């Protein structure tokens, strides 16, 4: 058996698009989010790293999900929290990590984010919540996984 890392993962998906990060330093668009750390909840982890990561602030958060990842080579699972939430308050900043950009919901560019979002996101779309499990070789490769819609998360 083998440990896990908590991190979280923020959606900010409006009634028409979506609002993804693309790493700058590579090439990868995600939603925003890291490391849990000491002390704080998940939830609140998951707002603290909207805020340090694309500048927006949101009162609170929807859990919609729950991904692990475990990486060929890698002894720790990355237990990852997924968020989503609607409305926001203020308006995207681009660092020197990250450029956020809006995309519209007919033009989610799946080929260039991590592979496993081509499976749960359309499950976030629908307003399902879900559970899964991808083992990749390296970035690209998904070697076995597992993805489950669950009542409650
Ligand atoms: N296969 C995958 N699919 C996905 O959609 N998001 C993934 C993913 N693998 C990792 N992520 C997300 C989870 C989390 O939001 C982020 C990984 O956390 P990071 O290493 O970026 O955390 P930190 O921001 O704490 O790190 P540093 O900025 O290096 O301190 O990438
Ligand atoms: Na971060
Ligand atoms: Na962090
Ligand atoms: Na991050």
């Amino acid at each position: 058996m083998k440990a896990s890392r908590l991190y979280t993962l923020v959606l900010v998906l409006q009634p028409q698009r979506v609002l993804l990060g693309m790493k700058k330093r590579a090439g990868r668009w995600n939603g925003f989010g890291g490391k849990v750390q000491e002390g704080e909840t998940i939830e609140d982890g998951a707002r603290r790293e909207l805020q340090e990561e694309s500048g927006l602030t949101v009162d609170a958060l929807h859990k919609v999900g729950q991904i692990v990842f475990e990486f060929v080579g890698e002894p720790e699972l990355m237990d990852v929290h997924v968020f989503c939430t609607d409305s926001i308050q203020g308006t995207p900043v681009e660092s020197d990590e990250m450029r956020p950009c809006w995309f519209q919901l007919d033009q989610i560019p799946f080929k260039d984010m991590w592979p496993d979002d081509s499976y749960w996101f359309p499950l976030l779309l629908q307003k399902k919540k879900f559970h899964g499990y991808f083992k990749f070789q390296g970035q690209d490769t998904i070697l076995d996984y597992t993805l489950r819609e669950v009542d409650t998360v």
